[PDB]
């Protein structure tokens, strides 16, 4: 089978929606993928939707000998690494502490999928409520709910289905739980201060009427710490504050989803680092490649949590043994290369230059916007939004939709200048034939 | 990082409820499993959780020089294989539908993880019942729920959870939902046909009973052909082909979950294909490292399901590319092999050893039992059963428990007739010491 007959192979077997080239694995690199049909080199701003932190085939990993035979050696099999311990998995997990560990957080736990990560935060919670509720003289009944944003994407599983709400495509005819949705409080252009803040009171009034309404059943509020998939949508570091002091009020988990925001996108390994909340939990995922959960803060209260006693999470792999020896050496490159640092310098570069694109077509390239890489913009329909996607595609440049109207940018860790360069240019391209 | 100091260094940050070894990578074949600790062999009737087909390092895939490069380049990276296509992928595809592939089930979806392809399974059938209610003047909002027996084991993720039912540990405090749940039928010792035709009427009834008292509502059945974590709980064909036509009298699929009795573990691609009942839906995992589903027969009949429309269903990764490549070339020794064939015959073999020892310790080894190489016996009581397990970890062999009272044998479809004499070896040995 040759690139020319994948697309034919698969559609036998599946619904194949996807992009229109073949994937050279070979010859693909950096921000570069390649089409294996034409040999078109085609910029990248999308990352395997925002899953690669340095794009393929990134030198320090293809030209390290030692460590080719160690990824060798980890993908010819796949042990369950619940049960059984290498020294592949040991170097893992002491790296990951190193680079993205926060000493408040100790408890590790890893698994295959991003929405399972955040399910086991959940689990972690619901546990942690029942146990608390029961050491005060409450019922262990309660403590089941679970308080979440509107807009906010978690995943497509069981118990984030009741948590998704972007599109009804997602979530329409699947069974969910009634948990409690508040109003997401996002900046938004043309909101001042005073305004934002009564925006902020709001929700904040949600949230304090669903805890009242519903004693000692919330075990948790759950947030991304910017929306992604609903549209880049930002949030005050005042709104989150004082959801964390309503969460503490209330006997209530604090659970960031950083499955999008996480490992150095934001300029920092996890973006709740520049909001100045701490989280009990954070769930992870898609650039660290084996998907899991840091606990601590408050979890620790409960002696006979699920992080203390076996067998209350598990899953039969415990993550992908090639998938942490991989994020192993990425996480390397990162500290070794000062990744972080990288992308709070080349985010500055890039979100200047979304300023100047809005400058210059004022009535269309609308709300410009960023922390670190992840950075976006919104046209004035979806129309607009769908069109402007297209014409990019056609000049070789690969982005992504979010919610109605948005553009969003995921270029990896090590995008330079010039790459940014070339994407804004296709832009100013594309914008006058939107028009 | 040392093998000596790989329990440590884990424990700083988990749980260590896992086997006393550390395995090597490198030096670990077959049917035996390598602690770098030592160096000392541990014959494996474990597999990884009966994850492995061949068992580790085999030598179809470690002497392939061609193969070690088309593994090398999957695992250096992982691509969203839900957008982008790619040669690797289209191959393992055909060789998946060339080798376990069934013509009444064309559609195919992967997933990283057991406990999703379940749920991805039960999302087709809720999306295809309010579908089929639609269309013919029923509530749209009626279907969601599924019908399930005592003693099933599904994962541990949101809606699994709810289906799930062995040790109180893996579902005590998790939110859930009410499903219809009957008891199950399993083949006993000292149960004659119309002993075991009263049993399964009996849970007939109760499936019956579901049914006209949630009308419309109940989207499948799903179930285990052979229930594994519960204790290894072998049901007749009668009672499947019963539940078969009770679901198509209500419109109701039948989902087999084919995680554990999978890709030649039984003697076949699939265990159902020896129950002669079609289901219209498989959940796989564990054997075939990539998860997921493959579905058809009454599916197709709503044109607009899962399969037919973007976006119902997704991933991420849509499955790791790595497990795609390892598992092609795997899938390619067991039909150039007769894998399937020789499972059968040492399941023969396995299995006639486990009688001779109940004749040999009839009051001490109940009930022997099996289909090709899942096979079991269970003890008097779970006292009896843990230190059974223990004596055989003195002696070097892995084995799994299961239920309350059950010893399961998971070994390699590669396993030969000495391995398995050693096995039974072991088990006379340690005997006389757990009496
Ligand atoms: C992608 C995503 C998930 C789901 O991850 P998968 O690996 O596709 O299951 C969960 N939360 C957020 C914020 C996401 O970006
Ligand atoms: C293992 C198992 C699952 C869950 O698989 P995971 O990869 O651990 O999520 C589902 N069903 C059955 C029958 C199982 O054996
Ligand atoms: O739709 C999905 O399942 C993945 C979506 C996602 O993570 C994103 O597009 O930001
Ligand atoms: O407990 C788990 O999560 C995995 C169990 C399983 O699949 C088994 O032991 O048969």
């Amino acid at each position: 089978t040759t690139p020319d007959r994948v697309h034919e192979v698969l559609g036998r077997s599946m619904l194949v929606d996807g992009l229109d080239i073949v994937l050279d694995l070979t010859r693909s690199g950096g921000s570069y993928l390649v089409d294996a049909i034409t040999g078109r080199r085609y910029l990248d701003m999308f990352t395997f939707v925002a899953s690669s932190a340095l794009g393929m085939n990134p030198p320090a990993l293809v030209d390290d000998r030692e460590f080719h035979a160690e990824l060798m050696q980890a993908a010819l099999n796949k042990p369950s690494n619940s049960d059984v311990y290498s020294v592949a998995m040991a170097r893992f997990v002491e790296t990951f502490a190193r680079v993205l560990g926060d000493p408040a957080l100790p408890h590790l736990f890893f698994v295959e999928g991003g929405a399972l990560a955040v399910e086991n935060a959940l689990k972690a919670a619901f546990d942690w409520k029942s146990r608390h509720n029961q050491a005060h003289g409450i019922d262990p009944a309660l403590g089941t709910q679970v308080l979440h944003l509107r807009g906010a994407f978690h995943g497509r599983s069981g118990y984030t289905l009741s948590l998704t709400n972007t599109k009804p495509t997602i979530t329409a005819r699947f069974p969910k739980f009634d948990w409690p949705r508040i109003d997401a409080p996002y900046m938004r252009p043309g909101l001042d201060e005073p305004a934002m803040a009564a925006l902020e009171a709001e929700a904040l009034r949600q949230a304090r009427a669903a805890f009242e309404t519903r004693p000692h059943d919330i075990a948790c509020f759950v947030a991304e710490p910017i929306q992604g998939e609903g549209g880049d949508r930002h949030f005050r570091p005042e709104f989150f504050a004082a959801m964390r002091e309503l969460c503490d009020e209330f006997d209530a988990l604090l659970i960031f989803d950083e499955v999008q925001t996480g490992c150095g996108l934001t300029g920092t390994a996890w973006a709740y680092q520049q909001l100045d909340v701490a989280p009990d939990i954070v769930a992870f995922g898609k650039k660290t490649q084996v998907c899991g959960v840091m606990a601590g803060r408050r979890v620790d209260e409960v002696a006979d949590n699920v992080f203390a006693v076996p067998s209350r999470l598990n899953s039969t792999w415990g993550g992908n043994l090639t998938d942490m020896v991989r994020a192993r050496r990425i996480l390397e490159v990162i500290e070794a290369e000062g990744l972080f640092e990288r992308a709070v310098q080349h985010g500055k570069y890039l979100r200047a230059r979304l300023d100047e694109l809005a400058a210059d077509f004022p009535a269309v390239v609308l709300d410009p916007r960023g922390r670190g890489l992840m950075c976006a913009f919104s046209l004035p329909t979806t129309a607009d939004r769908d069109e402007l996607i297209r014409q990019l595609w056609q000049r070789a440049v690969i982005v992504l939709p979010a919610g109605a109207d948005t553009v969003r940018f995921r270029p990896p860790l090590t995008v330079s200048t010039a790459e940014i360069d070339a994407a804004i240019a296709a832009v100013r391209s594309a914008l006058p034939v939107v028009t």
